[PDB]
């Protein structure tokens, strides 16, 4: 049924609780934020959280004999492509928390440096290693390492961030240590050879995390061989936790996937091809998920803290914790399209998809194929503020109501009727011919009146368009 697909989605990742996953602890999101910034250390002091925090950044021309602090050597400065990625990275965790940057010259002092090495020892080129930082408040010797970012510019991946996405989520991943950021465990187990076995909570894997080492595979994700470029959820709990939440970003109407708007590399795409992983983080406005431009099969979850299942990929696409987006678009594939309490408008597209709107008043488009539309609670669509089924085509769409009678454990529950008699359970179609509009009228409480009414555009044949 349509109503198993709307289930599944919604019970998708369920974290926290006394959930155990790969026979580790799960952690909420919540959870999750509060261990990766475990060290407690801040631009803005030691156990100094949720304040806004200014910072300098610069791209120091190294000599390439000098040696680091780290004890690395053949030095070099970044070149102009690894910049470029470096500032997009930069605006990404600019995005989410009350952090500013600037950049300063070469020559002078910031608080965040990008270098590269190319030798562990004076004439030993290394091929092992890929970058390091140091968090805020690391002292050495009287002088502070923190914000120093390094990389092997050995690894082509850090040597073409802009083509190679290993190397532009690994200028994230050492800004979020330079932020105070740490991987989500320390896996001091056993000794030096760390596997996800070694984890301290399930979610630290590649979906939640991108300060995480291990494959989002480990937790049901699929990226289908690609990387995440910016804070994924659990980051953003963590870098708002430091920092606090940047309430100035998008607040205007945004559209994210499809002719998009965000001028963010990321949170946009321009074909089938050119496959998106994001978590969302929105101040405000009316927002759309646009992914019609996808031909697999999708699953889009507008609830907070949910995993979305987008262009081909698994679990994805997520929603940071309070932000409402309200419009999804899906593609020509079959999909799940499942809304949250605000007014949505949910499209469906091409494909045989299933929607659900959840409370306030949406509009739903099923597009072309055959399509469902769920409902599974009187306050989905109350009289005063209905749903509306904007494009119902008899004998091939259909209404899915199959989870009252469910719970009744009774196959009479939900039954039509001619007339309302005040009896729960009554369900009534009145359709009007002059302005091809059926009204689905349901008496689910059982009161003097009906508490659920849906207003749908075309006619609707009982003997066909239901699942009870
Ligand atoms: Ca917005
Ligand atoms: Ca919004
Ligand atoms: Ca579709
Ligand atoms: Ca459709
Ligand atoms: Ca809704
Ligand atoms: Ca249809
Ligand atoms: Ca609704
Ligand atoms: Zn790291």
């Amino acid at each position: 049924t349509g109503y198993d697909a709307v289930d599944d989605l919604l019970h998708y990742h369920e974290r926290g609780n006394g959930i155990q996953i790969n026979g580790k602890d799960s952690f909420s999101n919540e959870q999750a934020g509060l261990f990766i910034t475990r060290e407690n250390q801040t631009w803005n002091g030691y156990k100094v959280f949720g304040q806004p925090v200014k910072l300098t950044f610069s791209f120091p021309d190294y000599k390439f004999s000098s040696t680091n602090v780290a004890g690395d050597t053949g030095l070099s400065k970044f070149s102009a492509e690894q910049q470029q990625q470096a500032k997009l990275s930069l605006q990404s965790w600019a995005d989410v928390a009350n952090i500013t940057f600037t950049e300063v010259a070469a020559g002078q002092k910031a608080n965040i440096t990008f270098g590269n090495y190319s030798q562990d020892r004076p004439g030993h080129y290394d091929y092992g290693t890929q970058a390091y930082a140091f968090l805020p408040n690391t002292i050495w010797q009287g002088q502070d390492l923190g914000g120093q970012t390094w990389y092997n510019v050995n690894q082509s991946n850090v040597k073409h961030p802009a083509t190679e996405d290993y190397g532009r989520q690994t200028f994230t991943h050492e800004i979020g240590h330079a932020l105070g950021l740490s991987h989500p465990g320390d896996y001091n187990a056993g000794e030096g050879n760390p596997t996800y076995r070694d984890v301290t909570y399930a979610e630290d894997t590649r979906q939640f995390s991108l300060m995480s080492y291990w494959s989002e595979t480990n937790t049901g994700g699929d990226n289908g061989g690609h990387y995440a470029a910016a804070p994924l959820l659990d980051d953003i709990a963590a870098i708002q936790h430091l920092y606090g939440a940047n309430l100035s970003t998008r607040t205007g109407d945004t559209v994210y996937g499809f002719n998009s708007n965000t001028g963010r590399d990321f949170l946009s795409t321009t074909s089938n091809s050119q496959k998106v992983i994001f978590a969302a983080w929105d101040a405000g406005g009316n927002d759309t998920f646009d992914f019609s431009g996808y031909t697999a099969n999708q699953r889009i979850n507008l609830n907070e803290k949910s995993f979305s299942d987008v262009g081909g990929l698994k679990g994805n696409v997520s929603i940071a914790a309070g932000v409402t987006i309200e419009n999804a678009i899906g593609g020509s594939g079959n999909d799940v399209i499942v809304g949250n309490a605000a007014n949505n408008v949910l499209k469906g597209g091409a494909g045989n998809d299933v929607l659900f709107g959840g409370g306030g008043a949406d509009e739903l488009w099923g597009g072309a194929g055959k399509d469902i539309f769920v409902f599974s609670a009187a306050s989905d669509s109350a009289p005063g503020a209905s749903d509306w089924i904007r494009d119902f085509q008899k004998g091939i769409d259909k209404i899915d109501l199959s989870f009252f009678n469910k719970e009744a454990q009774s196959s009479d529950f939900i039954h039509f009727v001619d007339h309302f008699s005040g009896a729960a359970g009554e369900a009534l179609l009145s359709y009007n011919a002059s302005n091809n509009v059926t009204d689905l009228s349901v008496n689910i409480g059982g009161h003097q009146a009906p508490d659920f009414l849906v207003k749908i555009v075309g006619q609707v044949d009982v003997a066909t368009d239901f699942i009870v």
